[PDB]
């Protein structure tokens, strides 16, 4: 009796109902995005729809139109082919919110009318309502199922034989019978969840393909009732109403578990309260299980040494993916001696556990006062963590560093997980190609578990399944932000954070475990990956475009990665929405005024009210210290709170029209404060001849009076565990650092304070001095005032009371009040008339902070890369990164638009093309100063690089033109950062200028080979000279801290690796007057015949840039003498 | 988690009349004993010993 | 360790195991032994084990079902199972002996401290220390059951 699509054959699809302006402002940008981009590209469309504007109605109308479009498409196609219908989702944090919407959708199908007549007959309604599935949590899903459905499921899959499941079901039924007092209800929910998990586990174990039950008829209907996921899987339904946690974790069907994050192609999501999800998504990304990085790496090293996969047409090109991981693991084991275990040696370490924090790019914090070193004691056969001496010098240690070990271990572990994901993808491709004969055509969903189990059983890595299962959904969309290399789009939102605890094992007192908590991506990165995967996300929220990074998605990063996919409404659409809001919500017709009264901390008024409360008391301190339990520190805070709350309640009582007051208070008061509340009630008893003390984070008569206390603690805190809260705090700090509100110095100091353990008060004090705090204050005020009023009829006067600490914040609002509600614009208007306020632009502070941040990242990354380029062998990827940085800085010293790939090589400068700074390029990164704050410091422009002088050479120009190097610095507001400018640009210009001037006399050059790279610019072959020729060109005479030891060591290494080799040192710019000086191994003047180093102060003049032909000829003669 | 589990156990014990409640109460009490004893023996392993007395 | 590496070399533990041939993919193969003189199998013909280097995998196959006629020289699943069981029980017994030796050494070293803990106090510590040193923590549960069921011998001999 199933309803067929053939019941839509005579429906008029071309007839759509009369559209409201909201429908147009949704459909027009989507059509423009369809025209501009492709038809298989997702887009995020944040829509600022207020309350009582038609939010749910418009979203559900969009859903119904998409469903009808799918019906039309399926009817038209029919015999052409069979495809899975587009998946539509409705996601909201609240489980209550994702019930009513679904219900409302059904109501829509029942009540939508066109031209005054029903748009659908009963058959269309029955078909359409059968394509919507609501899939709650497992406990409520089990309690929903009746007895007949569960009994039929138990019988059909042969479950009565096992007495364990029968006992569990008997207990579940027994407690479900007596689910009257909540005490029974809590245990019923818990045991129901456990039974649901066990039943689904056994059901999917049985239905794997062996002894298939061949669901049909009554059993199929019962299974669908128990498991709504199977309704989607077969094809009956394609609209799912669910929560964000269920969206991320996934639901269950007969075959396996379906997480929508892996197959989002042509998926239309509707996210209600899009901003708040940033918190909720975080609450799921912070629940990851800590993994011991010693056990994991040792297991991988032991198991990857010999275990090999099958050489079958199914495992083709799946072994080559794992090789580089194996040659990295063997080297990691050899260097760190993973054969032995690890231990903590010495005092101050067996008592204090070691805590480490890393952003993986430039923010590193250690809980130890001295750098922690690892030594591999062969005689004791163990690895030891130690601090050793705290004195300066005195036989400094050269064993190792714990931070390098931890970072490399994390890199290897995440490399293994990513390689497993790629291998699963390749396995799916091979299986599909080999089973082309079979018409199954299963996607990655049907092959994910099979691939994971096969690979892990072949490699004996069955312990990692959960890991590969956990790191496949939340961060599994990374395959569909790039790496941390300088050519990649470096950002915290897709790099993450790592928190490591080194502490002794359970029971054991001589082995140590290194637990690691990871946060690979931010919620903003997850949303960007959703859009990149092919999901059209429609997020509805009044404050959907707030300028916060803690309480909202980082829209600056979203715009820098999506591009044109972040569909932004035009000014016409926003003004149309404002006109619609005024039409459907007008206070002029009723004559409703919005009263704003800023309440100050009137201590005298509070004292007078206290005296009226107890006239016989000699002083209020006796009551405060005993009755109210007030200490010395809390005195001012409690006094300020009471002095304003009392005034607000008294004013609300004095109002002859307002009947309901909703005060927004952080804490839910106390019994001691309840006594004063009773005093207020006693006063109101005589004043008259209802009141709610709400909370910011909570979850008939209309609200006509609201009090807005200053937003208290605003840093999101997770209470699932302790590591979750630590990860959340570190995420907030690093997101603030990336946005630009907190300078690297402040962010590093805050991270260090948090790692050692710090009170919430100090963290909030640290947060309060950022512009994000004021932005979140304004956003919370907007949300609070938006909910104040839900009826079409309003009284003449509305009371709006604001804490006097919000005067500055609300008086500094600078956005156009187009979409702002009546209450918020009233508050802004009232505050803006309070004299004058000095406004400091967030742009200037953000620009300075981001410049310092980019310089810090540049210096730390350059040092790490150079250090990684001085070990044997030199990795090929690092050579490519160095060359790419050099070439990009050569071609594009200054760019107009914000670069997307080569991100942190540039800073946006106030004055275009140049900037003044003051700092040292060998020391503390978070001590640099930029721009106008150091007007008499170092200068970065085209003048100091002397490019105008260097381009005057007749051989510089041909090389610059042939290779495309920029001969001038284009004046734009994105210039090279200090570290990059000095080192990279000076070196690149010097090397290329010397190459040109030597090519003028047919000199042949080759890149420096092997791992001796970064020591010399390039190997030289010229005129068939048998001995090798090496060169170290500099833009100017360079003598750094390494100096004598530096070049002596490099000369010795070159000589001992490649034998005799002439050395040349030339400064491209300078004076040509100084003749050739012959230097020994220690750069001391010696005999020309015995010399091994030649020097040229200037092959290119500093005045007319003439080529030093005499110097080149003398160098040729010196090379050709013997 | 422990507080919620113990609250549920106490609530069920207040109304342990029918057998259906009895079997589930027994199972829940067993699980709670396992969890509580595991936590108590982890805490008493040698770090900040509780020093039982009286 | 010597026996483990010899077993890995002889039976090619570098590769996984799979069943090749019809009639073996439907009924799982059941084997039974008393470790002395009784051996029972669920296979009509004796099952052999072969290491295919090209496919890089170990195979359980029946081969010819005839009696005699130049019997194969590949191997037998029975020997693999018996040897694996012997090595596993050797590991458990060696762990018990190591726990005893650990208790003796710890008491001898800490005679200065008046704790003088018995085998009960040192058993869990010894198991955890040895398994963490050898990175065999997942065997922990086994050692917690193969210490009283057959562990009273430390306080029957072998099958020779």
């Amino acid at each position: 009796m199933n309803v067929s699509i053939e019941e839509f054959t005579h429906f008029d699809f071309q007839l759509v109902p009369e559209p409201s302006p909201l429908d147009l402002v949704i459909t027009e940008p989507l059509k423009n995005h369809i025209e501009v981009n492709g038809v298989k590209s997702g887009a995020l469309l944040p829509l600022p729809f207020q309350t009582g504007i038609g939010k749910t109605y418009t979203a559900l109308n969009f859903l119904l139109q998409q469903m009808l479009e799918q019906v039309r498409s399926e009817l038209k196609e029919e015999n052409t082919g069979k495809k899975s219908k587009r998946l539509l989702y409705y996601v909201t944090d609240s489980v209550d919110n994702v019930v009513s919407a679904k219900a409302d959708l059904l109501k829509l199908i029942e009540k939508q009318t066109v031209k005054g007549e029903p748009r659908f007959t009963l058959e269309q309604q029955e078909y359409l309502k059968a394509q919507i599935v609501h899939l709650p949590n497992q406990s409520e899903q089990l309690l929903q199922c009746s007895d007949a459905v569960l009994n039929d499921v138990l019988i059909g899959f042969n479950l009565n034989a096992e007495r364990d499941v029968q006992a569990e079901w008997s207990a579940i039924s027994g407690l479900r019978r007596h689910a009257s007092n909540p005490e029974v209800k809590i245990s019923l929910n818990r045991q129901a969840g456990y039974f649901y998990r066990n039943l689904i586990d056994r059901l999917q174990k049985k239905q794997k393909g062996a002894d298939r039950v061949l669901l049909s008829g009554s059993l199929l209907a019962s299974v669908e009732t128990l498991l709504p996921g199977e309704k989607i899987r077969n094809g009956s339904a394609h609209v799912a109403f669910l929560t964000t946690s269920k969206f991320l974790k996934g639901f269950h069907n007969t075959r396996s578990r379906y997480s929508p994050l892996r197959d989002l192609s042509g998926a239309v999501l509707i996210i209600d309260e899009i901003d708040k999800q940033n918190q909720v998504i975080l609450s799921e990304l912070c629940k990851q299980q800590a993994q011991d990085l010693i056990w994991a790496i040792r297991t991988l090293r032991a198991n990857f040494r010999d275990h090999q996969l099958e050489s079958s047409p199914r495992y083709d090109k799946i072994e080559d993916l794992f090789e580089p991981l194996r040659e990295r693991l063997e080297e990691f084991g050899t260097n760190w001696n993973l054969a032995f275990a690890f231990n903590t040696e010495g005092a101050n370490l067996n008592e204090r556990p070691v805590r480490l924090f890393s952003d993986r790019s430039f923010t590193h914090v250690s809980s130890a006062t001295h750098k922690l070193s690892l030594k591999s004691d062969f005689l004791r056969r163990k690895n030891l963590i130690f601090s050793d001496e705290k004195v300066e010098g005195s036989l400094i240690e050269k064993h190792g560093l714990l931070t390098r070990f931890v970072n490399e271990a994390d890199v290897i572990y995440q490399w293994f997980l990513g390689t497993m994901r790629k291998a699963v993808f390749q396995y799916w491709e091979n299986v599909r190609g080999l089973e082309i004969e079979v018409r199954e055509n299963r996607s990655l969903e049907g092959t994910f578990q099979e691939a994971v189990q096969s690979l892990l059983t072949h490699f004996n890595l069955q312990e990692f399944e959960s890991a590969v299962y956990e790191s496949f959904d939340t961060r599994g969309l990374r395959q569909s932000g790039k790496a941390n290399k300088l050519s990649s789009s470096k950002s915290y939102h897709h790099t993450g954070l790592k928190l490591v605890e080194v502490a002794h094992n359970q029971g054991t007192r001589d082995t140590v475990n290194c637990k690691a908590s990871f946060l690979n991506t931010s919620p903003s990165g997850v949303l960007a990956d959703m859009v990149d995967a092919g999901a059209v996300i429609l997020g509805i929220s009044a404050t959907a475009r707030a300028d916060t990074v803690i309480h909202n998605f980082d829209f600056k990063y979203l715009n820098e990665r999506l591009g044109n996919k972040l569909l932004s409404l035009s000014r016409e659409q926003k003004q149309r929405v404002n006109n619609y809001y005024h039409s459907r919500r007008n206070y002029k017709d009723n004559g409703v005024v919005l009263t704003v009264k800023y309440l100050n901390s009137r201590d005298a008024f509070l004292d007078a009210l206290l005296e009226e409360y107890k006239p016989e008391a000699r002083s209020s301190h006796f009551i405060l210290n005993h009755y109210l339990g007030i200490a010395e520190s809390e005195q001012a805070f409690v006094r300020s709170w009471l002095s304003k709350l009392l005034a607000s309640i008294k004013a609300f009582i004095s109002s002859p029209d307002n009947r309901y007051m909703l005060s927004l208070l952080n804490r839910t008061l106390d019994t001691t404060r309840q006594n004063i509340n009773d005093f207020i009630q006693f006063c109101c008893d005589k004043w008259a001849k209802v009141v709610v003390f709400s909370t910011y984070a909570s979850m008939r008569s209309d609200i006509d009076s609201i009090y807005l206390e200053k937003p208290t603690q605003l840093l999101l805190s997770d209470d699932y565990s302790h590591t979750a809260n630590q990860l959340c705090q570190f995420h907030q700090i690093l997101s603030l650092q990336e946005n630009g509100e907190l300078s690297p110095k402040s962010a590093e100091n805050w991270c260090r304070q948090q790692l050692m353990g710090m009170s919430r008060e100090r963290s909030l004090q640290q947060y309060h001095q950022t512009s994000d705090y004021q932005s979140a204050v304004r956003k919370y005020i907007e949300q609070a005032v938006g909910r104040a009023g839900r009826t079409s009829l309003k009284r003449k006067q509305i009371l709006l009371f604001v804490d006097s600490g919000l005067k500055e914040i609300l008086a500094e609002e600078s956005r156009d009040p187009s979409l702002f509600s009546h209450e918020y614009v009233a508050l802004v208007n009232k505050a803006k008339s309070a004299g004058k306020s000095i406004v400091e632009d967030r742009a200037v502070r953000r620009l300075f902070n981001l410049a310092q941040r980019n310089n810090k990242d540049g210096m730390l990354s350059i040092k790490a890369l150079v250090h990684r380029l001085h070990n044997q062998p030199a990795s090929k990827s690092d050579i490519q990164e160095w060359q790419d940085i050099r070439t990009q800085l050569l071609r594009y010293p200054t760019v107009a638009f914000q670069p997307e790939r080569f991100n942190r090589l540039y800073l946006q400068s106030m004055t275009k093309g140049y900037y003044r700074y003051q700092g040292n390029l060998d020391g503390d990164p978070n001590s640099f100063e930029f721009f106008d704050r150091v007007p008499y410091g170092d200068m970065v422009s085209e003048e100091d690089c002397s490019l105008a002088t260097l381009v005057q050479n007749q051989y510089v120009r041909p090389w610059f033109e042939r290779k495309g190097f920029a001969c001038s610095w284009q004046k734009e507001a994105n210039v090279m950062t200090p570290i990059m400018f000095t080192n990279i640009y000076k070196g690149a210009l010097g090397e290329q200028a010397v190459e040109a001037v030597l090519t003028a006399f047919d000199f042949t050059f080759e890149e420096v080979p092997n791992s001796i790279y970064e020591r010399f610019d390039n190997r030289v072959i010229f005129a068939g000279i048998e001995q090798p020729i090496w060169l170290d060109s500099k833009y100017w005479k360079h003598e750094g801290n390494e100096s004598s030891e530096g070049y002596s060591s490099k000369i010795a290494l070159v000589e001992e690796e490649f034998g005799p080799s002439k050395f040349i040192y030339v400064n491209a710019l300078g004076d040509t007057s100084k003749p050739i000086r012959y230097l020994n191994s220690c750069f001391v003047e010696t005999s020309p015949q015995l010399a091994k180093v030649i020097e040229i102060p200037a092959l290119i003049d500093d005045s007319n840039a003439d080529t030093n032909r005499t110097a080149v000829q003398e160098l040729i003669k010196w090379l050709h003498h013997s």
